[PDB]
């Protein structure tokens, strides 16, 4: 009975080749993983960091310009860049500033904080990087709708809601930003980190994989290496890239 | 209707409690093919259906509501009938930055006939700008269609659910509203999955929840649909029929 991290994502890997429907794509409309971020640090590759901490911490800073990211050789964004680097309305912008229209700017993620510190219970513990005023002008339309907060025994649990997964190229790098997020705010709450709940709108994977995705299905599960924050940090938006080091 | 008692059952195990009390999971997703009949799972479902046509109306004020014996907004209506930004005013009148309003339904009405394959098939219920002064804030954030092979599925972010006097009703709603949408816009009815965040049970409705689970099962009803409504915004509730 092998159980963990990377047979839940191995899980959906296999679920969506044997009941997917193409259109290469394949894909299933709605699913849900759970991972345990007591049990490690859910890398579900078969193979970079850098980019994952690197990208959170320019989401958080709620920069909306690649510059911080190429200063750091993280090239993930490049492509959508307008000629002064400029991406437009991401995450950032989204979580940061989310623009109200009267012009004031709504801060999401220090909400949150605020909300987390007042009223863990709180059902609404939520930032959203969807907003229907700005996605029609997006080339990119952020694919991390939502995501949503619980407390329950000094543990902390993020649901995100994903539109749109390519579920072998994507969403291992998705698990990883979100469960890093996830352990960065249990830390600077005084929180222990729950669980990642994963959930996928339109889950698929491009015909060029089918066969690879197999190579994947008989693979056998690595033990998760330790997420190591420092523990020092209680200002979500100081964290630094030393701050994380990743057991290997 | 299995898959909402595995719901009641799951959370009355497994869940935690805590005092505000609720026993509760987070995260929770549950599918309800359609063409299988309207999940129901004795519940009235005229409120259902007047409150989705009143959403789909766009209108904030109370008044078809009241005009047609329908309470659930009473409490939060003022002297004038109004409520805030609400769902309805949200879907129909989302307001944007510049001083626009985004019609998100009649986006995705239109999205469905010219792009059935779109990964951006969304309606969303929650602003950021505006739910810190709302008194409700809405419990349903977000949901998402998708077609394929010729079925329209629709996914509900759903934030905070009362598994047991809520979910029912919420399961309903948004079963209805793809069956609407499939409707006129050529499609067969796919799918519905609920998503939950706090999916919780009060403890004065442990044992009724615990007596449901006992329930034998039936066949479920069928909704039946005026099927000349080539329009969603021309649904009128004598278009609806549940039988069986």
């Amino acid at each position: 009975e092998q159980i963990g991290g990377m047979r839940t994502y191995l899980d959906l890997l296999q679920h969506v080749l044997d009941h997917g429907v193409d259109r290469g794509t394949r894909s299933v409309f709605g699913y849900q993983m759970r991972f345990d971020l007591e049990e490690g640090f859910p890398v579900l590759t078969t193979k970079h960091l850098r980019s994952i901490i690197h990208e959170l911490l320019w989401f958080l800073k709620g920069d909306t310009n690649i510059a911080y990211l190429k200063e750091n050789g993280v090239t993930i964004w490049d492509e959508w860049a307008d000629e002064n680097g400029d991406l437009g309305p991401v995450y950032g912008y989204q979580w940061r500033s989310w623009p109200a229209p009267d012009g004031r700017h709504i801060d999401q993620i220090a909400n949150l904080l605020k909300m987390l510190h007042t009223n863990p219970q709180s059902r609404r513990l939520i930032v959203s990087a969807w907003n229907p005023a700005l996605v029609d002008e997006m080339a990119l339309p952020p694919c991390h709708c939502l995501f949503q907060f619980y407390v329950a025994n000094g543990r902390l649990s993020c649901q995100l809601y994903q539109r749109s997964a390519d579920i072998f190229l994507g969403v291992p790098f998705n698990i990883a930003s979100y469960a890093l997020l996830t352990m960065m705010i249990a830390q600077v709450t005084g929180l222990k980190p729950g669980e990642f709940i994963h959930t996928l709108g339109d889950a698929h994977i491009y015909s060029n994989h089918f066969e690879q995705a197999r190579l994947q299905l008989t693979r056998t599960p690595k033990k998760l290496p330790v997420m190591h924050i420092n523990p020092d940090v209680k200002d979500l938006f100081a964290f630094r890239f030393e701050d994380f080091r990743l057991d290997g």
